[PDB]
């Protein structure tokens, strides 16, 4: 059945709740992203108002074919009333189209629902920092203090690097980038754009990215994989099996490949840099395992918290297991005791 975490309390709404049929009582779905875990469910046949920004909105039309009539698209940082309740949608730093959800209630509780999202600094000067939140359902992926990453840019720095040597060694090598969802853009654009050429990939892929109003996209990417070295496929081909295979498909036109899989976190993370991170190898095959999260680490998790000070926290991340809820309400309330809210 949906889970409690799920439900706003003093409204009829739900959040990511599209895969438990009819949920009794529920008046509008919200949906924060499109990752499947979050829209499971969805489809055609579904006939109740989903409210979500407006790149979600062009997913759901254009890969899911739910009908136009219950896509209710929200501008981003504006008030709006979703039947009779202020609510506001805010950048979350996830994937493209990615919100966090602020409902203002008739008794005056204000709730806010991060999604997925990735903290930043930033967003301590968004409309949040304009009222008290008094209870706050966290996205608690990375929420253990083992869980260190650099910044995206700081990776961004080391695969642009890296591509440009290996290519300007050897004109010859192709690069290929793994994805099995929306999200890391960056990686594979921004090698390309360092190269001089387009990404290539399946016509799928080009139509899922063509739904993401990112700029000037159609001078970045393509689905003639012959005019590119930048090439992507799906995660599950990111291996030597699945690269040599490539390979031979290419005809002769390379001879080395150079392959990206942006992870989330990896316990090499405990002890190497980035600076200090190598491949894989295996004949003229090498393949880089890169830590480009799109989540909090937990010092960025612990900051936003320890600013936003809300009266009660609700993981929506890991709540599976007893022993990792124990471990997450630890952490509660050391934050707490530490800044004096
Ligand atoms: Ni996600």
């Amino acid at each position: 059945t949906c889970p409690f975490y799920k439900k706003i309390p003093g409204t009829g709404f739900t959040v990511d709740a599209f895969q438990y049929g009819v949920v009794e009582g529920c008046t509008a779905y919200f949906l924060t992203h499109f990752h499947s875990d979050h829209y499971a469910g969805l489809s055609k046949h579904f006939t109740f108002p989903v409210y979500c920004s407006e790149i979600t909105g062009n997913l759901l039309k254009n890969k899911l074919h739910v009908q136009e009539q219950y896509i209710h698209p929200l501008p981003l940082d504006t008030e709006c009333i979703v039947n009779g309740v202020k609510v506001v949608l805010l950048d979350a730093n996830h994937c493209p189209g990615a919100v966090m959800i602020l409902f203002y209630l008739p008794n005056g509780t204000v709730i806010l629902h991060t999604g997925d999202f990735r903290a930043d600094p930033s967003m301590e000067r968004s409309l949040l920092a304009d009222q008290k939140v008094h209870m706050l359902y966290l996205d608690t992926t990375y929420c253990s203090p083992e869980y260190t990453f650099p910044s995206q840019q700081e990776v961004i720095r080391f695969a642009i690097n890296t591509a440009f040597e290996a290519v300007t060694l050897n004109p010859h090598a192709l690069v290929v980038c793994g994805t099995y969802s929306i999200g890391k853009e960056k990686v594979f654009l921004a090698i390309a754009d360092v190269l001089g050429s387009k990404v290539g990939m399946s016509q799928e892929k080009y139509k899922t990215l063509q739904c993401l109003n990112i700029p000037e996209i159609n001078s970045l990417i393509t689905t003639d994989m012959c005019s590119s070295l930048v090439h992507l496929l799906p995660m599950m081909q990111i291996n030597f099996k699945g690269l040599q295979s490539h390979l031979k498909k290419c005809g002769g036109k390379y001879n080395q490949i150079l392959a990206f899989r942006p992870t989330g976190w990896t316990h090499s993370n405990k002890f190497t840099r980035i600076a200090d991170v190598i491949p894989q190898t295996k004949g003229n095959i090498s393949i880089y395992g890169i830590p480009y999260s799109e989540h909090s680490s937990y010092l960025e998790m612990k900051r936003f918290v320890q600013w936003l000070k809300p009266q009660k926290i609700i993981p929506t991340v890991n709540v599976g297991t007893w022993k990792s809820r124990s471990t997450m309400e630890k952490y509660f309330r050391e934050w707490k005791l530490e800044a004096g809210y």
